[PDB]
């Protein structure tokens, strides 16, 4: 029968995604976290997920492992500055928006996003 692999997970956790049914995503990346644990991709994507269920602390940690995996993911860093943000840690978001500039500055997304977190973070709320 059906053959699905960590491939297939990560494939139908993508579905999940684009059907904006981030809570049944968690579930497929997670599965693949089952088979293998060395793909950041998936971190950044689950993160992704938490992000969209409001779970910022969640989101942060999965984005520190996929930072475990590769030192130097963007989506890693923007998704934590994200999920920083939300957890009104803006001087952390900062840390990681700006490593993104540094990474890749091309990023139109992140130009915003650091000029934001900084008016949060000047702000007494």
């Amino acid at each position: 029968g059906p053959h699905m692999t960590f491939k297939a997970l990560k494939e139908e956790g993508n579905q999940c995604v684009n059907d904006k049914n981030y809570k049944d995503a968690l579930s497929k990346y997670s599965e693949c976290l089952k088979i293998n644990n060395k793909e950041c991709a998936i971190y950044t994507n689950r993160a992704l997920c938490y992000l969209k269920l409001c779970q910022f602390e969640e989101a942060k940690q999965d984005c520190d492992q996929a930072l475990q995996l590769a030192d130097g993911n963007v989506k890693a860093f923007y998704r934590r500055a994200l999920a920083h943000k939300g957890l009104k840690n803006y001087q952390k978001s900062l840390i990681d928006l700006n490593k993104v500039i540094l990474l890749d500055p091309s990023i139109i997304e992140a130009k915003m996003e650091l000029e934001e977190v900084t008016r949060l973070l000047n702000l007494k709320d």
